[PDB]
């Protein structure tokens, strides 16, 4: 589990979106595993807009922060989980890495800010859900 809170915004994947979350809806992307709800409170994270490929992700699995380099957002295909069928899931980098499914929702950041968070992983693979494209997270 975990989110971004940036601004009036709350950034999850959008498999474990809560009722909430779908009452208060922004915006969503099931090819990107992404949804935005709105906040009352204003948020502390703030997004990197750059094209750095080496940070640190939060192993929930773990409890520990590891540092990581990772690919550019790209298209990747997943296998059928009970959350989708399999498919193509754009805008998703993938690192050398531990994860279980619990890490979803784990922040990658860099230097900059908050770059993507937890979504997918393999053996030894953790894959995020890149979210610096999205400016409107801005305003
Ligand atoms: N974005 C998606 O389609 C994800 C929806 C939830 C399911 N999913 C995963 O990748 C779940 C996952 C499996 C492993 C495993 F192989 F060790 F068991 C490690 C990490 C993760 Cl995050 C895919
Ligand atoms: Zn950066």
């Amino acid at each position: 589990s975990g989110a971004i809170y940036v601004g009036n915004y709350r950034v999850v994947n959008r498999h474990l979106a809560t009722h909430n979350d779908w009452a208060n809806l922004v915006w969503e992307d099931s090819s990107r595993d992404l949804l935005v709800s709105s906040t009352t409170a204003q948020g502390c994270d703030t997004i990197a807009r750059c094209d750095c490929q080496t940070g640190v992700y939060y192993c929930s699995s773990r409890r520990k922060h590891y540092p990581v380099s990772f690919s550019k957002p790209s298209l990747i295909f997943v296998e059928a989980s009970e959350y989708y069928p399999a498919r193509y899931q754009s805008h998703l980098m993938l690192a050398v890495g531990h994860s279980e499914p619990g890490d979803c929702g784990g922040i990658l950041r860099c230097q900059h800010g908050v770059v993507g968070i937890v979504s997918t992983g393999g053996n030894g693979l953790v894959g995020f859900a890149d979210v610096r494209d999205l400016l409107w997270l801005d305003e």
